[PDB]
């Protein structure tokens, strides 16, 4: 599914994300818009034979087995089909554990050199939350 900004930011507010770990609703709309185009069929390889999956292209390094990472976790438990599916629930579950994880959003290469220090507020204007 490819979500309209309005229509995610309301999705991640039921589930819990505006101001999860003091990070407002635009931070994860701006690190969605970036990492997918809000797209979560989204899926990018990595040099290091891992992949990124979903609308915050989460890393199978670390977060979900596909059964082709060689040597990774599984911190989320969950196969990382799951982060691909139209219900963000997967996806939002397994971000509050990486925002968790000590280093905030800065987990996200995209959120640091795209949307931190920005007025990130702008991704959430015009919407009725
Ligand atoms: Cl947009
Ligand atoms: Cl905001
Ligand atoms: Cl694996
Ligand atoms: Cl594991
Ligand atoms: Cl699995
Ligand atoms: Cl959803
Ligand atoms: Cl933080
Ligand atoms: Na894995």
């Amino acid at each position: 599914k490819v979500f309209g900004r309005c229509e995610l930011a309301a999705a991640m507010k039921r589930h819990g994300l505006d101001n999860y770990r003091g990070y407002s609703l635009g931070n994860w709309v701006c690190a969605a818009k970036f990492e997918s185009n809000f797209n979560t069929q989204a899926t990018n390889r990595n040099t290091d034979g891992s992949t990124d999956y979903g609308i915050l292209q989460i890393n199978s390094r670390w977060w979900c087995n596909d059964g082709r990472t060689p040597g990774s976790r599984n911190l989320c438990n969950i196969p990382c089909s799951a982060l691909l599916s139209s219900d963000i629930t997967a996806s939002v579950n397994c971000a509050k554990k990486i925002v968790s994880d000590g280093n905030g959003m800065n987990a996200w290469v995209a959120w640091r050199n795209r949307c931190k220090g920005t007025d990130v507020q702008a991704w959430i204007r015009g919407c009725r939350l």
